[PDB]
């Protein structure tokens, strides 16, 4: 009768994550796009939880991956249950996740695997730069997000367009695209500078993972000399991290730079043509959609 | 330079799957399929799916096992980290389930595959908080961690077995040689590691010592009725730290010795490859089809 | 010469100049109310008591790796491990002697098999913390009846042996073991539940003290669907302690399982059986305690 | 119950199992030829002073973070810090309840005295490692007469107060405290010596271990133009102990200035001051003593 | 790009120049400079050589002290690592003796920038073997660390002053200038690490307590016939390990107020100050030039 | 008096790299250059000395900022007073050898100064390059060979040549220059190979250390994959060394590249450069020099 024990230590670590908040974005995607798709709410809920899954376990992943201390200022699930459980259990519910979406719908899947699989190919190019110190290019940035992030909603909106046109097909690609590259472009932003993100994931926590962001990218290939700027980074990947004096430095040499007043221009242009793309969906569609524009502007600033 | 991203990708994978594997796993394919007789075009594909289920849960295994070494040269997390290794190892673990889809649709797998985590998730629970299971949670968590590959396989090419007959008579045979064979080779796996001293030279000098888990060993001397404190505290003290010293080890070793644990162990092993050759027969003789190679399996 | 000496107690006077006082001296004033021994005697029983309670301070913290003691570092974030134990292993066989200096006979003997149990007591604490076992109540409550109650015993044991004539210390006997026990459990149980609760238990010794130790509380152990819980634990052994993050994950469990209630219905119950106990030994020793009764009330 | 009883006693029966012996008992037996105490007294005597000498070397590894005792891990990397320090303060209250037992009076009063000074001793050796301060020959001595022959001591005074009617334990007196003083100051040099010369002692201990406690032998405080010793010692104070290259070069150093003949020489006259202390008991006590002649051809 | 490898050897010294210095350094050779009214460019390579050779100092003390803070930014090792920053360190030394060399020739210097190091040993090898110095040999090792940079200063500006007179009456009263004007620099350094609010946010609280230099409050109260057992004791404890917890260090100024050590220390800075104006005093009548810009600089 | 006891311990760390043995190469090549300039016994003493001094200073620093646990199988002298002390002694012992060197010699000094400045511009790149974990060309390894050991070979020469020709000097030049390649190339190639400099330094200390040698430096700009040998090397500079196990893959991939067979050839190479310059400078002089001579045997294999 204890084989409902070895399910619980299984999925102990994903009931963690899952558990806490976290949320906001994955769910009002959803929901804002059937709107526009008018997808049974039988259909939608298979979708939401395969999703809510998929969504969860790269989490689960991401948080070892970049040894972030803190999710949502709770503990992330590997200072709970250790690396190696939470990894188990994540890699587990990706298939698990993937053996749901199987059960609602056909094949083609040999789609969604695909896309699933680029995934990891973003995640990859990501953990590759940050391991071995490799400033990527800013298109080579784009690139990876479009992989790693914007194939994340490209997933859901392929799935809740399979259980519904013709043109309106391939203007979906362009929101999804777009709207990835507003959600980790602004993601990398707040990381730095908004101070929710410092009390849900602690001061700067990007500059301990070591990450390239658009703002970093900007001014690395940016002419001038930067000797101090090159060096904090090698320092705090040979220390596993920065102290608080150290990322302070570094935000004050963006700071210097304005290298942020970048990355604010560019969300702003993917604003214009994500504000484009929406309109030009509402009127080839039937009616508006004030919950699309709604997420939208909840990813400025 | 398409090319050259999923060369990162894929390039904690190509080191794993570089080195010398010993190859149980396309031994039993073939010992099986002497009997099933698949076309070499179908026993290619599903051995290299297998070999990547199997290279990919090892990805997996040693970063999760904390494991230095693997085949005598650095783990796999030692070269690209761990960050990199689990991210490969959960992709080739998708894409190896892509592999299976392109030439199977049906039907066990995946399904079978989710048992594989379960068998790890116990393993990895009982040492990350220090539990002593019992011999029976031990052989089911074992059947469910190990010996499910071997099911893996079987089920893969009996279902690209032609219709020569029977797929009725075997399967209940089957199932009772996979299993017997995935307790064997753990058991056999997690005994070799204290005693082999090509072990040593291939993981370091007792490495299930380091990682903390309980073999078949540990789990009868522990549930005796002499006492054992000193036993259990040693085993507690490697996981206070990242391991045990030399002598740590060298202590458990003589306690070991001292009491014949490893005798068990032994009795264990003998007595399992009696149900397997027996096993074996009852299939040799039903499909009138001799099998040198499975016996030759057996030798280990 | 006396540099010799100053070298061997400064462990022992950096505890001992510290205010963490207010229950020991009060219970023995509270006891002699109704012992009614000599203030020369009780003196002395309260300055060996004294030594013995600082030298178990000495060796917990060191043993639990407490940081903080009384809002100070802890004395072996002063001396070093190695001078802490060896000043704090001196000091209880100077308290011994002390009390063999006063006392007599199968006292001592009696004195020596309690302070022997308090280690018995400490053994199941460790061991368990160590191993990563979670006891149950009862075996919680037989570790805190060996490690605290028996303190109590101690001082009531060189009180009584030095009564006055005109008491009855057998038909007292028991009545009094059956109080300690109480006390003991009762301030254990409160010692324990306020770590988790207090400032003072977050000023005197640090945000969650006990969930560093990795210690049992009655509110823990009352738990134990609870999976998360026991891998942060676990997770804390690994690691040297548990971040601020970690430990407010532990409170949040406890508040949601509302764990803090069911001690405080224990400590409420172990209220009710005091005052009855003090009644019986107020009867039979004629005898009121306002005193008694006034430390009872610290909760 | 019984299970209680195993996991207070275990850290003591690891060490207790260990084959460390070979001069403790010999003492006693050599020192009991002279004394003529009757066979079942010796062996209680023989059993606490076990106990004693035991929980010393639970407490002493610990202090000086030793990873090695006889071959074998320490008993604190089998239990840890905590557990172990725990028993062996545990063992040592038992030991003295032990020799309350069969011994009274100012008997008593005289061992807890002397138990008292081995802490003394272990407290100036504790104390000047963790400040860094290098103790004179003098001290030095003092030292080991504290921690060291106060061990011998304590078991020819429990001896001494079983003796025979037909010896004056009175005449004896001064001469058996001569003997112990000499005696444990030859077996504690011989022991720092041994540290840094032989294997066992790199068998049994591991390569140079007093190097990695930071422990004062008579060599390294005989040569203290020295500057570079001073420095690696301080930088092992900083690290957790020494390299195995770091502990070769304190070799090199005590080589050239041949710090290992001076001890050498101090040991072969405390030879010959035993022999004469040995002759005069001997004449005393009209009875020659075969046994601790032979005791003493220990080098 | 021959330009290049130049700005990696000096990154480092540019990162710690391009800090607020405050100047203490600068002021002094402008007040000595109203005496002595050297031209403003012999001045100002004297300026700049002195600035090389007390940046560069700077680089190896916050290294070898192992400070993480320098003026509430990070230190320079902490950007450039050990390895770099106290390559160019002694780079720039060697290019400061160089400028040294190129307006001068002589003569004190450089043999005076050896006594630095002399003091810097003391200090450097109290601190690293726990050995407490006295009053005496505090003060030596401070004329050596810290007074001869104001001696050296002033050698450069003599040597360079005009014929006008003397350079015999005022060498004997310059001495005991620079000489007063070293003791009390460090000696409020040390005061001001553990009770300026301004020092906590340019160096951390209580840096000296992490370092574990011995300063003249913790000298006297140590000499002292009242034992002083636990205050050593956590001194030794914070060089064992990186340096002291809060509590440590807070415990640490407990003790010292409780003692008022402090104010003897501010007895000690009290009498150097009014040495400094006697001094002062003595040089502005004998020249008959009054220096408002010399007791301005002693405003501290 | 104890005025000596303040100069023990400001001298204590140089007295003791001094004092090991470690010496050969350095008081060769003086021995060796003066067969040919015949410079007077008491001059060549006072050169001797202050090289040694400078020469032993520079072996406090680089051993610190290689973080090398041993020299001449005895602790690096870090290792012994500490890093703080080291450091200290080391800097105040060059300029203790610069005034030793002005007591003896006129200025031109301005010219000793100059090329003293040249070895920390070539330690400069060399740590640089190791910190920030950039790979330099094979001309830019030559480059900072030549400032910081070959520059080294230079000074004693410029001391005993300005304590004695004409065209002669222009030849020394060449000799030097290329003895300093020479030099420096076979230590980072014996780091890796011989059992001695593991005895006098431990397995493999420049893959602990992170220098860019020949070896190395040829097969990273080998146009082939290495993604493996890529990930070693960030996995040494983020664990501050390498296992065994480790240097011996770095090692396996090198003789799978035969990149140290390039290292040889260079070798080969510069020893017949060196062979040509030494006989035509004993041509152009007296007499021959097989003391010249065996010093560059004394530096193949
Ligand atoms: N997208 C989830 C992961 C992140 O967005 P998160 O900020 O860690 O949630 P990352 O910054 O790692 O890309
Ligand atoms: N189960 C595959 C991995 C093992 O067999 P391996 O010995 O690590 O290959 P484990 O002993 O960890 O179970
Ligand atoms: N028993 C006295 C020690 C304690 O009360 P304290 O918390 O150390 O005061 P514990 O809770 O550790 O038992
Ligand atoms: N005094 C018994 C302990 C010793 O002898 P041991 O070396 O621990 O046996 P020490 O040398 O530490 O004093
Ligand atoms: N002496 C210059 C450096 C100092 O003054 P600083 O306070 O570190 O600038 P120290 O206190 O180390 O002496
Ligand atoms: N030249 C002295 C320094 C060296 O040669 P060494 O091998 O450390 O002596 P490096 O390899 O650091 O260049
Ligand atoms: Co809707
Ligand atoms: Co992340
Ligand atoms: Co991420
Ligand atoms: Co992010
Ligand atoms: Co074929
Ligand atoms: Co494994
Ligand atoms: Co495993
Ligand atoms: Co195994
Ligand atoms: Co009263
Ligand atoms: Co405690
Ligand atoms: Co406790
Ligand atoms: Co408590
Ligand atoms: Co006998
Ligand atoms: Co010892
Ligand atoms: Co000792
Ligand atoms: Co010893
Ligand atoms: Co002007
Ligand atoms: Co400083
Ligand atoms: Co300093
Ligand atoms: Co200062
Ligand atoms: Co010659
Ligand atoms: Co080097
Ligand atoms: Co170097
Ligand atoms: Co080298």
């Amino acid at each position: 009768d204890h084989i409902f024990f070895e399910k619980a230590v299984l999925e102990a670590p994903y009931d963690y994550i899952a558990s806490m908040p976290s949320k906001g974005v994955r769910d009002q995607f959803i929901d804002a796009l059937n709107d526009w798709l008018r997808v049974p709410d039988v259909k939608v809920g298979k979708i939401k939880d395969a999703v809510r899954v998929l969504h969860n376990s790269s989490l689960l992943l991401d948080d070892f991956q970049d040894n972030s201390p803190l999710r949502r200022g709770k503990p992330s699930t590997h200072n709970i249950f250790g690396s190696a459980q939470t990894v188990n259990t994540a890699t587990y519910s990706i298939i698990k996740a993937i053996g749901q979406i199987m059960e609602f719908s056909a094949g083609e899947v040999q789609e969604v695997m695909n896309s699933i699989m680029i995934l990891f190919q973003g995640q990859a190019m990501d953990l590759f730069w940050t391991y071995n110190g490799h400033v990527p290019s800013e298109e080579e940035y784009y690139r990876m997000i479009d992989q790693k992030t914007g194939q994340l909603f490209s997933i859901a909106t392929s799935l809740l367009l399979n259980a519904a046109r013709t043109k309106i097909q391939s203007c979906l690609h362009r929101l999804t695209r777009l709207l990835g590259r507003c959600f980790q472009i602004r993601d990398d932003y707040q990381n730095l500078v908004s101070a929710d993100y410092t009390k849900q994931k602690g001061f700067c926590e990007d500059l301990d993972e070591g990450k390239w962001s658009l703002a970093l990218i900007h001014m690395i290939h940016k002419q001038r000399s930067h000797m101090a700027l090159l060096n904090v980074l090698s320092t705090g990947r040979k220390h596993g991290g920065m102290t608080l004096e150290q990322k302070q430095f570094v935000l004050d040499i963006i700071e210097e730079e304005k290298s942020l007043d970048y990355t604010r221009s560019v969300m702003m242009d993917l604003h214009v043509q994500l504000r484009a793309e929406i309109g030009r969906i509402e009127i080839l569609l039937d009616s508006p959609n004030p919950a699309m524009r709604l997420l939208l502007e909840l990813l400025r600033v």
